[PDB]
């Protein structure tokens, strides 16, 4: 029912114009953003670059709407969005996700 939607962002600029937008449309409660470094192979060859990771609050149900709205705005054309299911959670918080999302 509540799920971490998990993307990665190439700066603090996008990470954030990404999060105030979910925000924005209730398709989230809460964003975490902090600065990463990745490693990945691409076209034969492990790439290395300096990113933000995001981690998303929200119901399971707004998954899809979540990734076709971080996608269109996203500068990578295959950006990394994973959902993490969430087994519990303190139900005072979780009764906050829900509210704010319906």
């Amino acid at each position: 029912m509540h799920n971490f939607i998990y993307i990665t962002a190439p700066s603090l600029e996008e990470a954030e114009r990404i999060a105030k937008r979910l925000l924005e449309k209730k398709l989230a409660a809460c964003v975490n953003i902090f600065p990463i470094k990745s490693f990945f192979w691409w076209e034969g060859k492990i790439e290395a670059a300096t990113e933000f990771a995001m981690i998303v609050k929200t119901r399971s149900e707004k998954f899809a709407e979540v990734r076709d709205e971080v996608k269109a705005m996203h500068s990578y054309t295959t950006p990394c969005i994973c959902a993490i299911p969430i087994e519990r959670g303190l139900k005072e918080f979780l009764d906050w996700i829900d509210e704010t999302v319906e």
